[PDB]
């Protein structure tokens, strides 16, 4: 099926929100999830970053998901625009959409060994709000096996193209996620990636781009933590 | 079984997906025959169910079906004798005749960290539930079953999304969530160590019902339980 063969061939795959079937229950869950980007903490001069993060223990075959102890230095995902305590909020964690996305997104990855489905995976989960105030980045890896990004919202924003590079650091594709739940999956060891700066359209207001990123890493020795 | 017992001790629950050996031909057929019983459950959004209780001695493998205790008797006595407090029909003849029911009852028990070796010689009460959950084109909070150990086996899932299982600490914080999806996917738990709940199911094709069939057993150590007529 489509996404995982595209990851196999090209190292990324695009899933626009219009290709997804959204009912009234789901619509409500997306809105409540996306509303969490209004209550994030600032940080790790024109550009600002607000963020929250956590890790999950994940076993694909059983769907087992456990929240892990909050450890800022064990993050490796960046906003493309090792720090302080900023856990996902209670209401983010209580929204069933979060883990449903975590499990559904994984089915799009071309996992090389069926046995890996029985092993634990570490899943980093990042909420980023990227802010660009009236105006006065290079390709890289996140150091995971597979990544997904979901666009939660874009406000007053120009630019912000997502960029897929070859390992030789040459630009192979450029797309722009603009609709809520526009999605990209990628093989983090197959390509490099970056995102272009955002900047405001209306110069009296900030540009804001809200993004949900999850990174999945196969971790056969990972144990449950109590 | 050794890893499962340790996972119950450390985490309160242990998962066993069907994918690691589901069945040879004979077992496979018994599983289909057992799962087919859920098509014939008494109507009791929509939940259908059947129930019975077994006297079980782990040392010998002795299993006796306990006499049915009428709901009107328990209700008028204000005494459910440690069984369920709902009006539920007994298991069918063909459920009881299926050797897989006895096999699951005895085999599941070997995954539990029994605290004292002498308990293997005492009777245990085993409550056996067939549940069918229906969501038609149209939740219970964190709790415990009030047993020592539980097991759940997925018999079947039809046109269904949702239905994720949740494990809570005794302080009611969500610690784990998983999803039984394949026939005979299994979970064992220590009912004094966690609370649990399940999310509602919903239809994938929203014009047809979603159905989820589970077999649940709850085991209670009952050293004063005596044999009863069969």
């Amino acid at each position: 099926t489509e996404a995982r063969e595209e990851l196999r061939a090209n190292g990324y795959s695009l899933l626009p929100a219009d290709r997804l079937v959204i009912d009234a229950e789901l619509r409500q869950h997306v809105k409540e999830l996306a509303a969490e980007w209004e209550n994030l903490e600032t940080d790790r001069g024109s550009r600002f970053r607000e963020r929250a993060y956590d890790r999950f223990f994940f076993v694909p075959r059983t769907g087992e998901v456990r929240l892990r102890p909050h450890r800022p230095y064990f993050q490796s995902m960046n906003a493309n625009d090792d720090r302080d305590v900023a856990p996902l909020s209670r209401t983010t964690l209580a929204n069933p959409l979060l883990t449903r996305l975590l499990r559904a997104d994984f089915e799009n990855f071309p996992v090389p060994e069926e046995s890996w489905l029985d092993d634990p995976w570490d899943v980093q989960c990042h909420q980023f709000r990227i802010i660009s105030t009236p105006d006065e980045e290079g390709p890289h890896r996140d150091e995971v096996d597979f990544g997904v990004i979901h666009l939660m919202g874009r406000f007053n924003a120009a630019g912000g193209e997502s960029q897929v590079y070859s390992l030789e650091r040459e630009l192979v594709a450029e797309f722009c996620l603009t609709e809520q739940m526009d999605t990209m999956f990628w093989s983090d060891g197959q390509i490099l990636h970056a995102v272009r700066p955002i900047h405001p359209v209306d110069p009296t207001k900030a540009a804001v781009r809200d993004v949900l990123i999850m990174g999945y890493k196969h971790e056969p020795e990972l144990r449950r933590e109590e």
